[PDB]
């Protein structure tokens, strides 16, 4: 059931912005492994002397990379006469965010139809402040509030490209990635209770349940009304032999925080191809595949909607797949974007409700949890026994 | 004129080490801009609970990557019982470091021939005692003294593969990555003060000034016995009409630092058809190249070492070339390696004083302050005529 609750207008995810030590090397990493183009700056060139600020797009995802220059540099500005393109950004808050969790997710930015109502409604019905309204150039307005640990949402509203301030990127910098990668899809945060945070989120946004369909965890997700906008929250679950893994997580990251962003594909098996290639020569490494038996069990399980050959090729590629009473799902997991075992990647395609595609159709593939126990207890006794 | 008066037996540049906010991903960019392999891991997966540290190998080049973890996870240690591979690595220390001056080079370590006695030897002759010399697992000596501002020159000596604790990888995550780079040729700091700091780096270490042959800078150049351990200072020149590139850099870094890396290529065409390749796609970008005119002038200044095709090559990849009484240099420089305009790169090649060949042959390139001088006065002088 969807009771379309939400108590502002809601459109899509519009960007997610890391906070870094050094954005130049992050976004340049990211770039090569993900296959997104530099698209538009604010930095020093820009006459910004407060922080530098990366991004990278593929599609319609938006990358920001952020990092703070010396702040002396712009010892002499005040908010009303500074030179900061992000009015929310402050020298403190960002080295502290980045001393106390690493390098991850500050903000997961949704557009909305005016971020100014969106923002004092949110506040209104229990939202925690973090950054006021703010209107640059009479053409964009911005504000943040808290969504978990030092994550914020963020809010932006256009009147009628990425913010004024930005410059886009001379294309002899822009060079034309694309490895197929489109959207946002999902984003998904760890903290240590899942009740009092699914209350407090959906408190203030409307945002509904989505509908669901040992693991060291549980998880709800919140959507928008047209379920565009997804937002899982997980909590670990205490008591098992193998330690929660979002136990650790908390652990490593200092607390609540953003854990997996999940980036859809419109040909997750170039997605994939490519960003492989790249494992070892500067992007980004993946999980260890499923076993045979996982893929020999695909067919069982999704022999109708994929061929023999699309489950060989999902099997080359150490696709994961999921299937819904709507909607099948191929995924793949990355391993941490960085030093700390804390945030990672899961690139995603989705297949059935054909309406446009609706959202989430065919879930977050929590089945892959049994379906991947399984198939390696298969597996070991296969080999075992031969 | 060469008095060899070291007062402890140096052998060669071992390794940089770079403090960073986040390891992986600096180092990731630099193995795929630089063509250096992955070749060292400590981090949590070798039970080191501190810091992560990555290493980089081309050639003989070292660059070590390291960032902090959570103190959270090894505050039941102290440093008796230490999961740190490096002794002397402090999270406030690095923390404060890349707050206060970015990414940049914390230590250039030179191998010794006994890293205690280098120490004792040194703070004797007046150096800032940085870490105590130790002993790791009987069979490596590391000790640091201050170079200048936050630099520390770290020796390190062998009984008899990087460090103890270090774990080589595994061949998966080791993509043989070579552009061509083999060796560190020398390093190079800027200072407020040349003098004092000149001073101060020759009274500890028994190193001589190497022979050298509007700037906005003045330099000299430190060197060991057999000049293959060589330490450029620059300082800045107040006064002239073009602000000092050297006060931007003391600005911008809060004060004295590493300036550039100079890497020894054993083929710098090769190696700049690489990196010049990866600029836009995750890589380091190169310094604008001279115009026709400093090509059209190379012929008369090394007609009777470079060809005309050779000559013509330098100026299809940019590069640099400089000639002494002794030998020819060719170089070029990279563009800034992170957020803000501090440390840089350089490639080059040396050909001439042959013996081996000697260290700092065809010297440190001063003639192209002159020479770019001269050719971009020509060129503007052709356009506007023509
Ligand atoms: C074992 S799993 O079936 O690989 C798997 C399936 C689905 C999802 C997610 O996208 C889900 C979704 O977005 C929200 C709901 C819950 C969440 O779990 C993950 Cl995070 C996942 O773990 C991958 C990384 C981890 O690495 C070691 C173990 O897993
Ligand atoms: C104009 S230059 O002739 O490009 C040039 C030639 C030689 C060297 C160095 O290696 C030298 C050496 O190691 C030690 C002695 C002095 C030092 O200067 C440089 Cl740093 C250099 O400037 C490059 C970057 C900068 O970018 C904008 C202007 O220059
Ligand atoms: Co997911
Ligand atoms: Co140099």
């Amino acid at each position: 059931k969807n009771p379309k609750s939400d108590k502002f207008k809601v459109k899509r995810f519009h960007h997610i912005e890391f906070w870094c030590g050094d954005a130049t090397n992050v976004a340049r990493r990211f770039s090569w492994g993900l296959g997104m183009r530099f698209s538009a700056k604010s930095d020093l060139s820009t006459g910004n002397m407060v922080h530098a600020s990366y991004l990278l797009t593929s599609g319609d995802l938006r990358f920001l990379f952020t990092a703070p220059y010396s702040p002396s540099l712009s010892a002499g500005e005040i908010k009303p006469t500074t030179t900061a393109s992000i009015p929310s950004f402050d020298h403190g808050s960002c080295r502290s965010f980045f001393s106390s969790h690493g390098l991850g997710v500050r903000a997961v930015a949704i557009e909305v139809e005016d971020a100014e109502s969106a923002f004092s409604i949110s506040v209104a019905n229990g939202a925690i402040p973090s950054s006021p309204p703010i209107v640059l150039n009479e053409a964009v307005t911005i504000a943040e509030v808290k969504l978990y640990g030092d994550v914020v949402l963020r809010y932006v509203s256009y009147k009628a490209e990425f913010l004024p301030g930005f410059e886009r990127v001379e294309d002899a910098s822009s060079f034309p990635l694309d490895y197929g990668i489109r959207r946002l899809d999902h984003a998904v945060g760890n903290v240590p209770e899942l009740g009092p945070a699914l209350t407090y989120v959906a408190g203030f946004t409307g945002f509904h349940q989505f509908a669901e369909f040992e693991s060291g965890l549980n998880s709800a997700v919140l959507a928008s009304n047209d379920e565009m906008v997804l937002l899982p929250i997980n909590e670990p679950v205490h008591g098992t032999k193998r330690k929660s893994q979002i136990q650790t997580y908390l652990e490593h990251n200092e607390g609540a925080g953003l854990q997996h962003l999940a980036l859809m594909s419109e040909d997750i098996f170039r997605t994939l191809r490519e960003m492989r290639k790249r494992s070892s020569i500067g992007g980004f490494d993946f999980m260890p595949s499923p076993p045979p038996t996982y893929y020999q069990n695909l067919k069982k399980r999704v022999g109708d909607v994929l061929s023999d050959d699309q489950i060989k090729e999902c099997e080359e590629l150490g696709i994961l797949v999921d299937r819904d009473d709507q909607g099948t799902l191929l995924q793949i997991f990355t391993k941490p974007l960085g030093d700390r075992p804390t945030i990672f990647i899961e690139i995603i395609q989705r297949v059935g409700c054909m309406m446009y595609q609706s959202g989430g159709c065919g879930g977050f593939g929590k089945g892959n949890f049994s379906e991947l126990f399984k198939s390696i207890e298969e597996y070991e006794k296969t080999l075992e026994a031969k």
